[PDB]
């Protein structure tokens, strides 16, 4: 019945990491969209353009790294469509960021849940995995998301917004 | 309005690249499922893993072009959901590369309706972006298959397969 | 005689060269006014002035590609009046760059015309020398005169015209 | 019934290649015997045997390109006699290049049919194929021999002749 | 009223800078039309084409310099057509450099009438300019050309003018 | 006359050696054809395609020293149609060894049978450049593709002629 390395991987924590697999591959495509809408013509923000670019290469990273576990503990992969992003269009550079912080922070309370399953489960090195992976680069993440909030504010619309662009593209 | 840029580039062939941008991502999502399938335990030939790993990766990229492109020429990406693959496992490492063709035959008959979509509005700059970036690419990718599966039927199962891979890994 | 090397070259194609060639060269000029305007001592922009000089440069190159394309399959080169600029001045940096942008469109039109002309003698050679030598830098450009459109109203005049000055310099 | 990798390609398409072929071969046949011929002691004309034998590599090298084409679009290479040369002397330097000159029209207006016969079948990748392999290569060639033709009657026989035939190997 | 630079500077000194620019756009094209001539296929003279080539380049520059300057005297450009030359074929080398003479003497009684109008107004920073920047230049040019059509004479038709040309290039 | 270089050179031997020339370009030929085949869709032996394009290669320089050979001795080159293989597809990599050793013994014969014909007119010269340039080589191709034979039997078919054909590109 059971795979040959499996040990201790509870299957409550297998489907969990499969739906965690989905969600990266979704803000993955999120980012995608929102980077290629920056370099519209009628947008035109390099900046945005590559800071969601690279965005979108690490949440695509996570759901790969992911993959790979399922695979290390003896469980198996089961992909989902990756639903399409709830715009086609995402406002300003400040509006973007919003909506960042606001899919990361959907993101980290998905991980969250996951490390709960795993204690659950009594699963220390999925614990370990999580946090060490997943968990720490999340917190970075959000807090740098909220200094770019902060600061499009502060900046403001128009020039403002182009110089933040230009930083970011440096 | 129109778009600034738009100049020549009909709705039909818009809407024609918006198709084939999810097409390529489906293709890529494709190549991730095999790749990560041949990395299980109970398979584990990593030259078919990293040889889809790769193709997947290009089929990304060849959306990611395409996106570019509808942006350049000032029409407007939209995105669907990526659909899950038709199977979570994919047999032999010969059964897969038999999977792989049957892909790339449909994304190549796609991007050839492509063209002819372009030839149809007269759109000259759509065509040759279509022959060089993808056309050239897609006759290489079919014979190589091709010579692959000839070579997985030479060899045979076992050990054949196992030699075939890691002429792969190499 | 034809002349020697002629082979599947069409009178008309050749006429029609001829007045491609009198247009890069006119455009060229535009661009040369455009750059000069940009040094005057009351308007002093030196990130406009010097890619505006790029510009007349790559348009003077165009139609010396064509010349040489011309004399290349047995054609001969017939040269005309290189009328002056429409303006004697440009105003603000974002008006050039609109300026800028309809005589690219216009230009474009023009090499769509040229390959029609060639597709309509069946001159697959030409064709291809247009395609590859031509159309594809139009799009290009005709995108980055864009988003150069785009950046230019969302700094505003004064200080943001200033700045996306100097960002064209560095 | 058709290879693996077959897909719109038509049968008069891959006949047509394989005629071309042929003619690749023939034409570096007709370039290798005036490159021996100019290596003869009462001709000794070491840059027009440079020349020539330059010619015959890339004819071949033509054909060998066309076989691979061939094979890779899944079609089958079928060769027939390579033919003699009408002549097995060659005249003058000039001679020589007005008879390359025909050839190499001869063999333009061949591909010129080959790109026509893939027109007809709809064949896109097989038409770019032949416009960036073949057919810019041809116009250049023409020109080429074309100014060699005015030079050698420019300069005459005798030590007009000597000197062209310094400048070649130079 | 004055442009804020303008100091010395006569209304006439301006004028004739404006005719002076168009006067050295002129040339640059009768070089430019003259060094295609000399690729045609039925002339065939690399080292007049490059020559010339240098030559149009060379009147270019000399035209820009002037921009540059009335720019900076706080003149104000004002361009005109760039009349097309009076031929469109330019005969043998030695005729080509008989009509560069010609051109070149032109040019520098225009150049001389220029200095003498600064002269008249006591502009010695424009005298200078001039001096240091064109007159110099104009006399070497007139003696250099002058060589050439004496070894032109020299050689001959045909062989001669055969070697004069790779001469030249090299 | 006889050529000024002529000097104890038979007519026997003259046409010997364009016979012996068309024989070398013949086997050139096979080697093509079979090099082609071996890069087929449905054969894919890269190896053995490497293999028989070096011999295709080797055979061609042969019959190029003799077309040297002819000519330095102060004979005349005459060249005949180059017959297309016995074969359009060649079967097995030992298949293809095997009826290249047959070939390899049918063209040693002929060497031996040219340097006999040296022999009979007292041609030591020739001798030395058949013996030297020929018959050594010769010895050493069919000692190695023999040695093939030996090996593509022992491996046997599948796996066998898989490995085989990796240590030839290697
Ligand atoms: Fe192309
Ligand atoms: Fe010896
Ligand atoms: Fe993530
Ligand atoms: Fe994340
Ligand atoms: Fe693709
Ligand atoms: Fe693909
Ligand atoms: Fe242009
Ligand atoms: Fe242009
Ligand atoms: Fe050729
Ligand atoms: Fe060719
Ligand atoms: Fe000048
Ligand atoms: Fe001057
Ligand atoms: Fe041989
Ligand atoms: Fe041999």
């Amino acid at each position: 019945a059971e795979t040959m390395p499996r040990q201790n991987f509870h299957q409550d924590s297998e489907a969990g990491i499969n739906k965690q697999i989905n969600m990266e591959l979704y803000a993955s495509y999120v980012y995608q969209s929102m980077s290629f809408y920056f370099d519209r013509d009628d947008v035109a923000l390099k900046g945005f353009a590559k800071f969601f670019k690279e965005s979108s290469d690490e949440e695509r990273e996570h759901a790969e790294k992911l993959m790979k576990y399922q695979n290390k503990r003896g469980g198996r992969i089961v992909l989902q469509p990756i639903s399409k992003p709830d715009r086609d269009e995402w406002g300003s550079g400040l509006d973007a960021m919003k909506a960042a912080l606001n899919l990361e922070k959907s993101v980290n309370q998905s991980l969250l849940e996951l490390h709960k399953v795993a204690d659950s489960h009594g699963d220390a090195q999925m614990c370990d995995f999580l946090e060490g992976e997943y968990l720490e680069e999340q917190v970075e993440a959000i807090k740098d998301l909220s200094d770019r909030i902060t600061n499009l504010n502060r900046v403001g619309k128009g020039l403002g917004e182009w110089h933040y662009d230009q930083k970011l593209l440096s």
